[PDB]
């Protein structure tokens, strides 16, 4: 989840040109073209900005990606800002590129005491502070996600239902950790534990559904030395880490199942 899908969620795919939560007219993935009310500016600053008429995928995303460095830009030669920027992690930033990219470097730079608290990690103080701003009242959705960004330091807004109780079933991971997809399988202890396999951007995770017998196995992708194919069983797959061995079996796509785990493993 880089910062793009986030905004792409909050701002939305629109290949013609539609009215932001004001009358400003606006086009693709957030772009504000102008604060006029009527359409005289709206394809003027659009071929200004860009081909004729509205537009595509390969110029909405192309518009969206200067607009994403446009607010990273602001955000580092403005004073306020950037010794927030600086001391924040992956994630936070994140959410503050995303305020910057709605309101502009200042309005945000208005957050004095905000801002202050996010430098010094006083997430709970923050969130409470900012929800008490404009900002909340004029969009109280996209601005409660992104809180909660702020709040967690975590993706968790923006994720799927199914991410949201992959967390809760194992935690905390990592901050920034992600569910990719989920196999079921079985996982060999004194015998086959039916269960399913989560995979991660940083954890191979397992949880047991036998009834009366549970248990529960997170391996983070960066332990994982060895990553084989069973021999002499064509569903498994074993991992063997820093400290121990596991094997898991009864995948019905065993081997897509390896190439992915391969994948994500190569990266972390």
């Amino acid at each position: 989840s880089n910062i793009f899908e986030m905004l792409r969620i909050d701002e939305g795919l629109r290949l013609k040109i539609y009215k932001n939560t004001e009358g400003y007219y606006t086009i693709g993935i957030g772009h504000l073209l102008t604060k006029s009310p009527s359409l005289n500016a709206a394809k003027s600053e659009l071929d200004k900005a860009i081909t004729n008429g509205v537009i595509t995928k390969d110029e909405a995303e192309k518009l969206f990606n200067q607009d994403v460095d446009a607010a990273v830009r602001g955000i580092l030669r403005n004073a306020k800002l950037k010794p927030v920027y600086d001391s924040l992690d992956a994630v936070r930033r994140a959410a503050l590129i995303n305020m910057v990219f709605q309101m502009g470097e200042t309005g945000v730079a208005g957050f004095t005491n905000s801002l202050r608290m996010l430098q010094q990690k006083r997430w709970d103080e923050a969130a409470v502070n900012l929800a008490k701003s404009r900002w909340y009242n004029q969009t109280p959705n996209r601005a409660k996600r992104v809180i909660t960004t702020f709040r967690t330091g975590t993706w968790d807004a923006y994720g799927s239902e199914a991410n949201k109780k992959f967390r809760q079933m194992f935690k905390p991971l990592a901050p920034n950790t992600r569910l990719i997809t989920d196999y079921f399988c079985y996982f060999h202890r004194e015998f086959p534990y039916q269960g399913r396999i989560y995979l991660s951007n940083t954890h191979l995770c397992f949880n047991s559904t036998v009834l009366n017998w549970m248990a529960k196995l997170q391996i983070p992708l960066n332990e994982i030395k060895y990553l084989d194919k069973v021999t002499t069983n064509s569903s498994a797959i074993s991992v063997e880490t820093v400290t121990n061995r596991y094997t898991f079996s009864g995948f019905i796509a065993r081997d897509e199942v390896f190439q992915l785990i391969t994948r994500v493993w190569s990266k972390e």
